[PDB]
């Protein structure tokens, strides 16, 4: 059952890997990254703005007989952030043919989304985000994924990369 190399221990920055099988890798405190790898894996980076990395070099998708979905625990939005330029397009959708879609457990607190997935049969990419604080991501809760700049002044009050108000 719970079985494998769990590695808790970075309490200096650097980046810590599970590779693959079952590894749960949690840093602890830092301003560190830290990635899953490929099997079925869970992940904490710590209570810290950690990077959460992810690069579907390991991780592809989940099937029927087979779920190799990554488990991200104990997300901070406030601190946290996600190396997601090359997992997770611009344009949503239905998660088919160049598309995104995302969805939220029954309390909000897991969001599960799937980044160009198939059939049920064929294989679907489906991940699982375990929240704690706020379990909603924004463009600085991602990495910048080569977006432009934002010399932007379009907000009343506050400023921000981000159009809004509140009455």
């Amino acid at each position: 059952g719970s079985d494998g190399e769990p590695l808790v221990g970075g309490d200096t920055d650097d980046q810590l890997q599970g590779g693959s099988g079952a590894d749960r890798l949690d840093g602890g405190a830092g301003d560190d990254i830290l990635d899953g790898g490929a099997g079925r894996d869970r992940l904490s980076g710590g209570a810290g703005a950690d990077t959460f990395v992810f690069s579907a070099r390991e991780d592809s998708y989940r099937t029927d007989t087979a779920v190799f979905n990554d488990l991200i625990l104990d997300f901070e939005a406030s601190e946290d952030r996600i190396d997601l330029s090359a997992l997770g397009f611009s344009g949503l959708g239905d998660g088919y043919g160049g598309t995104l879609l995302l969805k939220t457990n029954a309390e909000g607190t897991r969001t599960y989304l799937k980044s160009f997935e198939a059939d049920a049969e064929g294989r679907r990419f489906e991940v699982a985000l375990d929240g704690d604080h706020t379990g909603d991501l924004s463009a600085a809760n991602v990495v910048f994924a080569a977006t432009g700049t934002t010399t932007e002044l379009e907000v009343l009050g506050d400023s921000g990369t981000q159009a809004g108000a509140i009455v």
